[PDB]
């Protein structure tokens, strides 16, 4: 639709334009998936990670060509840690999914982390696309607060997705009744949280910052919560692109979880 160049396609707000770049990338990506077909995984994955890759760089050259970019799928020539802008997107979060006939849980992130001096609200506008799941985007600015809860009393379902259980779920399992939900992407457990399928999203280990500033801004946005497992500020555009854990969930969830992660470590 034609509108006025926002306050303060051409003519996109920031989070128009995540949630544009989210909608097309899934395009693309939906494209390879019907192209290639999954009869060799390894170069569907490939093919639709670098493709994806290739329309965003283009695309966010062409609409913000002063903005660095930090990207899964390009090298990283730190330029940005001199921006106040900085765009963090992974073209294709979830390759082993996407690579399987059927799976919907594989995501597309973008993310725009502005410096601030303080609030450190960094991630400012953010979209997350499920290009399978009908190619929703959610999207920093229209995501909505104050989701009821909907499971059974006293039992948080959890998404995690690992090749072996971190030590600390073992632990707070031993306090909490938890039912792990094993679910692709960390896009896609985010938005379960978001979609109240979970109560929170949990994840130790190392995580790129690509794969969960999208998720952590939607997440904000909708009044959720997104910390470190110890409950510190999740930070971005680090020399270091890279988070030992994070916990995403919801409010109401989170001061029994981060209290249960705290009292696991005594
Ligand atoms: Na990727």
């Amino acid at each position: 639709s034609h509108h006025h160049h926002h306050h303060s396609t051409d003519d996109l707000t920031d989070a128009e334009l995540a949630a544009d770049l989210a909608a097309d990338a899934g395009k693309l990506l939906l494209q390879v998936r019907a192209e290639i077909g999954f009869d060799q995984p390894w170069t569907l994955g490939e093919a639709g990670d670098r493709q994806a890759n290739s329309l965003l760089l283009r695309r966010l050259q062409a609409e913000r060509p002063g903005d660095a970019v930090l990207s899964e799928e390009a090298h990283d020539d730190l330029a940005r840690l001199k921006s106040d802008r900085v765009w963090i997107i992974d073209p294709l979060d979830g390759t082993r999914e996407f690579s399987t006939p059927g799976r919907d849980d594989w995501a597309v992130h973008i993310a725009l982390w502005r410096r601030s001096s303080n609030g450190q609200p960094e991630i400012t506008d953010a979209a997350v696309a499920l290009p399978a799941r009908g190619n929703v985007v959610y999207r920093t600015d229209t995501v909505t607060s104050g989701a009821a809860p909907a499971g059974v009393p006293g039992t948080l379902r959890i998404a995690v997705s690992a090749t072996r259980p971190p030590a600390v779920l073992h632990r707070i399992r031993q306090t909490l009744a938890i039912q792990p939900v094993s679910i692709g992407s960390a896009g896609a457990k985010a938005m379960a949280v978001i979609d109240g399928y979970v109560d929170a999203y949990l994840h130790a280990g190392g995580q790129w910052e690509w794969d969960s500033a999208a998720p952590a801004g939607v997440m904000l946005a909708a009044g959720m919560h997104a910390s470190r497992l110890d409950g510190s500020p999740l930070r971005y555009n680090q020399l270091d692109p890279y988070l030992p854990d994070l916990l995403m969930c919801r409010a109401e969830v989170a001061p029994i979880l981060l209290g249960a992660i705290a009292d696991a470590w005594r």
